[PDB]
């Protein structure tokens, strides 16, 4: 907390006050055009590199590894293809672009200085919860300041940053010095709980973003929330065992019950294939318009959860505070504002479909071709 209470955020918040209705509904649109897709390998990167192909016109240059792989453009074929049924390998070379490179080595975008980009979505990061090391900080600050950098070298290209809603990790620790405190997309530094290492990174991340808009650049940071399977087949990431909320519903179907803060718990379904048409949509507003709350506002709670899962006979029961401290042994969220972005989202023609029980089977089932509930 050196770094980072150390810092004049005087400028920022100044920007970040821009950021309203008014200023966007009154406020240029952007183009999309040319876009450089990092994390196109990803869960969220390659359904941004889905929709865009589907939905807009121009090119798309997708910096990756090439890995055991052969050529970086095999590997991307073999992800687009492990996630689509369509074939897309006639479209590479004309509007998808594989590029070999990695984030975090400022030399792997000088290759990028002839072509034309106009927008960086930069949806490349580390997300682990627990680390040891300090490599998340490599790939989720130093890879984020190599990408403004780059936009940098040139005055007509927007960086579009894939943030968390977890830098609004809490309350403040120092209600003292921020009185009447808001939680929204005007919101960056409040003295909030910043000793997560992924959290901390994030939130330097959008520091840095933010820093290069008061020097001239046109940036975009959508904070994303609970990233779950597609909404029109509920398809879910290849690495499936990693996602930590669903390794909670998970143990609470194998101890085959729940206390009532469990059910009660709310939480958002961001389907992931939404997630993209949504990054997509708000890339294209205006300049002022910098922060955005891009996650399904038709939260639902566990009791929905496994009312769905209980549509398999597991059974899943709600006991009590005791009984439930019992079957286990013998092995400030609400006041986050979103509102906002719903509304620019909704005037943009978007509504996040409800995560209902037909969407909640739909995941489900393909979970359980792993054996995930097995």
């Amino acid at each position: 907390d050196d770094i980072i209470k150390n810092y004049n955020y005087g400028e920022i918040n100044e920007l970040l006050q821009e950021n309203t209705w008014e200023n966007f509904f009154d406020g240029e649109n952007l183009e999309l055009g040319n876009v450089l897709l990092t994390g196109a390998t990803g869960f969220l990167g390659i359904h941004i590199l889905y929709e865009f192909i589907k939905s807009e016109e121009g090119k798309i240059y997708c910096m990756l590894r090439k890995g055991k792989f052969d050529s970086c453009q095999e590997r991307l074929i073999d992800v687009m293809n492990d996630y689509f049924d369509e074939d897309f390998t006639d479209l590479v070379g004309s509007r998808i672009i594989p590029i070999e490179g990695d984030i975090t080595e400022i030399d792997d975008f000088k290759q990028l200085e002839d072509e034309p980009i106009d927008t960086v979505i930069n949806s490349a990061a580390l997300v682990k919860h627990y680390t040891a090391d300090d490599y998340i900080f490599r790939v989720n600050v130093d890879g984020v300041i190599n990408g403004l950098k780059f936009a940098q070298t040139r005055n007509n290209i927007k960086y579009v940053q894939i943030s968390t809603i977890s830098v609004l990790s809490s309350y403040s620790l120092n209600e003292e010095a921020y009185p009447n405190q808001e939680y929204d997309e005007r919101t960056l530094y409040y003295e909030q709980d910043l000793e997560n290492k992924y959290v901390c990174s994030k939130f330097l991340a959008e520091r840095a973003v933010l820093q290069a808009a008061t020097k001239g650049l046109p940036v975009k940071i959508i904070r994303v929330g609970n990233l779950m399977s597609r909404y029109s087949d509920g398809v879910f990431q290849k690495n499936y065992d990693t996602n930590a909320f669903l390794n909670n519903i998970k143990t609470i179907k194998k101890l085959g019950a729940m206390n009532p803060a469990m059910a009660s718990e709310k939480v958002d379904m961001s389907q992931i294939d939404y997630v993209a048409k949504g990054i997509l949509a708000l890339s294209k507003t205006p300049e002022k318009s910098r922060v955005f709350h891009c996650m399904n506002n038709h939260y639902i709670s566990h009791r929905d959860i496994v009312d769905a899962l209980n549509t398999y006979g597991y059974g899943i029961e709600e006991v009590d505070f005791e009984e439930f401290k019992q079957i286990y042994e013998q092995n400030f969220e609400e006041n986050v504002e979103i509102e906002q972005t719903v509304d620019i989202l909704h005037s943009l023609g978007f509504d996040w479909p409800e995560a209902d029980e037909e969407y909640l089977k739909r995941l489900f089932d393909y979970l359980n071709k792993f054996d995930y509930f097995e």
